C-alpha cells in the first residue's frame, strides 16, 4: 500500500474518495486548524503523495523529510506560489492544482468584496447596531458606483475575465488591464483596452488585483501606484498578500490618497488584530473566503483527490500542473 | 414671494437651485435629524411648496397645517407611500418624485446586499477582528452563490429589472418574477417567467422584493412564504418594512426555514438597537442606503428642486406624478 498524507480536515467528498482507495493507506492531520512545520516533517515521512492546502508551505525541508518515496503533490488550490517547484520539478514529483472549478465563486465573492467596500455596508452595518441611524437621510453613507465607471483589471486571467463579466452589467464604460502580454482574444468580450500600471492607476475608478504572485508581481502595489490613484477610486486584491505594500496602502488610506479599499489577501495571514489596517474604515479584509461556497470547495476537494489518485497510480491527472 | 419648506438639509446642488429662485422665500430645517410632527407643521404653514424626503409623514394633519396656500409638494424619492395622495389630489396639489435617477445605484446596492449576505462577508469581517481567523479553511464560512441559483423577483419594474441585469452574468439559469399582470416585454430581456408567490418562493435559491408598499403588498412576506422558501435560500428586501412580517422572518432565520436575510428597509425605521433581528448572524440590515451615491443623491436634490420650481410656476415639470 502506498502512504499518502492528507494536511487537514477536507470535504467529505474528496476524503471518501481517498477512504475507498484500497492501493492506499491515508494518513491524515484531524483538525480545522494549520498543521506545524514539525508534525508535517514528521507525516510527509514515506509518503507517496501529499495532499496539501495554500496554508502549507512546500519547500525543500518538506520535500528532505518525505523524501525519496513522493511522487505526487496535490494541492487544494489554484495557486501554486506556496510550493517550491524548482526543487519539485527536480526531483521528479508531479504537481496536481484546481484551476476552473473555482472560477466562477472567486470572481464572486470579488465582486462582493468591491460592492460592500464602495457601497460602504460595513460601516452601514456598524450604524445600525450602534445607534447612528436615526432616519433615512440623502447626504449620509455615499459611496462611488460602477456607472459609467472605469474598470481596471491586473491580470485579466480566467478570474479576471469573470470579474470584468460580472461587472460589465453594472455600467461600466471602460476596461482595462494590465499584464506581461496582451490578450486581444480574452479581452474582446469586454473591449478591454492593454495598458502600462502607470495608465492603468491614473484612468480606473476602480482596480481588481487578480494575478499570481511572481517576483514581477511583488510589492506592485506600492506608494507610487496608490500616488497614481484617483482620490475617489477603490483599490481591491484577490491575489496574495505580498503583491501588496500594505503599510502604503495604510498610509493611502488614511490621508486620502485612495477612497477605499477591499482585500481578501494579507501579509501575513491571518492579520494579527492590532494591525493598523483594522484600524481604519475605509477598509475591508475578508480573511480569504474568493474559494468558499460549499459547491466549490467540495468540487475542489474531489479534485485534489482524484488528482493525487490518477498521481500514485501513473495515469493522466484530471488537471495537472 | 412664494414661501418654500424644505423639511432637511439637502444635497447643495438642490439648495443652490433654490437659492437662485428670486420668486422664492426659502425656509430651511437646518439639520441631518427628522423634523419632528409639530415642527413640520409649524414649518409648513403657508408654505406655495414643500420640499420633503421619505422619512417625512405628508398627511391630512400636514396639509391641514399647510394649508391653503400649498400647490406642490416634491419629494426627494421614487417611493410615495409617505405622501397622504388621495388627500393630495382632492386638494388640486401636484407632487413631484424621483423616479429613474435613482435606479442603477439601487440595484446596485440589492445586488451588494446579496452578495453580502450570501457570501456571509459581515460574519467574515467580524472572523478578521476578533481572532477567529487562524488559517486558510476548507470547511469555514461557506455560502450560496449564483452559479445556475434561481432567482426569484417580486416586483419587475425598473428597479427589478436592474437587478435582474447585473445578476445575470452571475451564472443564474431561471428568473422567475411574481406581481399583478405579467410584463413579456421587460421580462424578455431575462426570459423571465411571471409565476405565483407560493411558486415563487418553492423555487427560487435567491429572493429579491423590489415592489410599492400597497394594501396588495403589506405583509406579503410572512409565514407561509418562508415556510414555502428553500432552506438553503436567500431573502433580500429593499422596498419597504411592512412588505415583510419582521416576526415571521425572525422565526425562519431562528429555526433555519431560510438559510439567511438583507434588508435595506424595516419597520420602524431606525430599527432599534436591542431588536431581535439584531441578535441573528444570519440577518444584513442596512439603514435604507439604496440609492446612498454622491451622485445619485445630488441628482435627486436637483431633480427635486426642479420639480418644486415648475411647480411653483404653474409649468410641466421634469418629473410629475
Amino acid at each position: 500500500l502506498m502512504k499518502v498524507f492528507v494536511t487537514r480536515r477536507i470535504p467529505a467528498e474528496g476524503r471518501v474518495a481517498l477512504a475507498r482507495a484500497a492501493d492506499c493507506e491515508v494518513e491524515q492531520w484531524d483538525s480545522d486548524e494549520p498543521i506545524p512545520a514539525k508534525e508535517l516533517e514528521r507525516g510527509v515521512a514515506g509518503a507517496h503523495g501529499l495532499l496539501c492546502l495554500l496554508s502549507d508551505h512546500v519547500d525543500k525541508r518538506i520535500l528532505d523529510a518525505a523524501g525519496a518515496n513522493l511522487k505526487v503533490i496535490s494541492t487544494m488550490s489554484v495557486g501554486i506560489d506556496h510550493l517550491a517547484l524548482d526543487e519539485i520539478k527536480k526531483r521528479g514529483i508531479r504537481v496536481g492544482y484546481t484551476p476552473d472549478v473555482l472560477t466562477d465563486t472567486t470572481a464572486e465573492l470579488a465582486v462582493s468584496l468591491l460592492l460592500t467596500t464602495c457601497r460602504r455596508l460595513p460601516e452601514a452595518i456598524e450604524e445600525v447596531k450602534n445607534g447612528g441611524w436615526t432616519s433615512w437621510k440623502p447626504l449620509w453613507l455615499c459611496g462611488y458606483g460602477l456607472t459609467q465607471s472605469t474598470v481596471g483589471i491586473i491580470g485579466l486571467g480566467r478570474i479576471g475575465q469573470a470579474i470584468a463579466r460580472r461587472l460589465k452589467p453594472f455600467g461600466v464604460q471602460r476596461f482595462l488591464y494590465t499584464g506581461r502580454q496582451p490578450r486581444p482574444e480574452e479581452a474582446a468580450e469586454f473591449q478591454a483596452e492593454f495598458v502600462s500600471t502607470p495608465e492603468l492607476a491614473a484612468q480606473s475608478d476602480f482596480i481588481v488585483v487578480a494575478c499570481s504572485l511572481t517576483p514581477a508581481t511583488e510589492g506592485l502595489c506600492n506608494k507610487d501606484f496608490f500616488q497614481k490613484m484617483k482620490e475617489t477610486a477603490v483599490f481591491i486584491n484577490i491575489s496574495r498578500g505580498d503583491v501588496v505594500n500594505q503599510d502604503d496602502l495604510y498610509q493611502a488610506l488614511a490621508s486620502g490618497k485612495i477612497a477605499a479599499a477591499g482585500l481578501d489577501v494579507t501579509s501575513p495571514e491571518p492579520l494579527p488584530t492590532n494591525h493598523p489596517l483594522l484600524t481604519l474604515k475605509n477598509c475591508v479584509i475578508l480573511p480569504h473566503i474568493g474559494s468558499a461556497t460549499h459547491r466549490t470547495r467540495n468540487t475542489m476537494s474531489l479534485l485534489a483527490a482524484n488528482n493525487l489518485l490518477a498521481g500514485l497510480r501513473g495515469e493522466p491527472m484530471p488537471s495537472e500542473l
